[PDB]
C-alpha cells in the first residue's frame, strides 16, 4: 500500500460537482464555509418514487495502492439518512458501472467519517446498465464519487476535505 493520504477535494478549487434528480426530487449545491476553509452544502427534497445526487467524476480510477476515503460531514438543523457511493468505469463504454454504498448520517457536529474500502457493499436498490456484475469493487477501475439518496425525506449537509488513506508508516 501507499503510506499516508491523498486528498480528492477539498473545495478550494474547480467545482468538480454536477448534480442529477428525478420524479419529483430536487438536489442543488453550492460553496459554504467548510470545516477548514470551504466546502460544500447539499440541499434536497426527497421523494418516495424519486431520486438525487451529486457526481464527480475523477481523472484517475487507479485506487489499488489506498485503503480507505475518507471525508468529513455535517448537518445544517435536522438528522436524515445519505449515502456515499463508489462507481466503477463502465464495460460498455457508456454511463458508469457498479455501484458501491456505504450509509451514513450527518448531524449538528462535524465528524471524519474514514470508510475502509471493504465496507461499502454492493448496491442492491440499483444497478445501472454498464456494470462489470462481478461482485467486488475493482480499485483499479473507479468512474465516480457521489453523494445521493437513502430514502424520501429531506435535508441539507455541508461536506469537505475528501481524501484517501493510506498506511499509517512503511
Ligand atoms: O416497464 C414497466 C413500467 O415501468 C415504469 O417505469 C419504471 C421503470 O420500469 C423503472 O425502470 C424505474 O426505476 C427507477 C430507476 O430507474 C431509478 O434509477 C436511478 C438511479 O437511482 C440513480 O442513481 C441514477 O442516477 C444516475 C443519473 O441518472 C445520471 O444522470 C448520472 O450520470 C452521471 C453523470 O451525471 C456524470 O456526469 O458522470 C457520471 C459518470 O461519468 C454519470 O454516469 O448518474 C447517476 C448514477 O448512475 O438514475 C437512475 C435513473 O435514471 O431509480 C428509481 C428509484 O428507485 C426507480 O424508480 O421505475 C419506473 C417507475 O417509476 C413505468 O412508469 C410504467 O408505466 C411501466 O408500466
Ligand atoms: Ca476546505
Ligand atoms: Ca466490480
Amino acid at each position: 500500500s501507499a503510506v499516508g493520504e491523498k486528498m480528492l477535494d477539498d473545495f478550494e478549487g474547480v467545482l468538480n460537482w454536477g448534480s442529477y434528480s428525478g420524479e419529483g426530487a430536487k438536489v442543488s449545491t453550492k460553496i459554504v464555509s467548510g470545516k477548514t476553509g470551504n466546502g460544500m452544502e447539499v440541499s434536497y427534497t426527497g421523494t418516495t418514487d424519486g431520486y438525487w445526487g451529486t457526481v464527480y467524476s475523477l481523472p484517475d480510477g487507479d485506487w489499488s495502492k489506498w485503503l480507505k476515503i475518507s471525508f468529513d460531514i455535517k448537518s445544517v438543523g435536522s438528522a436524515n439518512e445519505i449515502r456515499f457511493m463508489i462507481a466503477e468505469k463502465s464495460i460498455n463504454g457508456v454511463g458508469d458501472g457498479e455501484h458501491w454504498v456505504y450509509s451514513i448520517t450527518p448531524d449538528s457536529s462535524w465528524k471524519t467519517i474514514e470508510i475502509p474500502f471493504s465496507s461499502f457493499r454492493r448496491r442492491l436498490d440499483y444497478q445501472p446498465p454498464g456494470q462489470d456484475m462481478s461482485g467486488t469493487l475493482d480499485l483499479d477501475n473507479i468512474d465516480s464519487i457521489h453523494f445521493m439518496y437513502a430514502n424520501n425525506k429531506s435535508g441539507k449537509f455541508v461536506v469537505d476535505n475528501i481524501k484517501l488513506i493510506g498506511a499509517l508508516e512503511h
